């Protein structure tokens, strides 16, 4: 289904928030 597929390209990128924001807001 796409429910999540369209929710990945709308905020961050699934886990990116704990990937780059975790590496940038340190």
């Amino acid at each position: 289904g796409i429910g999540a597929v369209l929710k990945v390209l709308t905020t961050g990128l699934p886990a990116l928030i704990s990937w780059i924001k975790r590496k940038r807001q340190q």
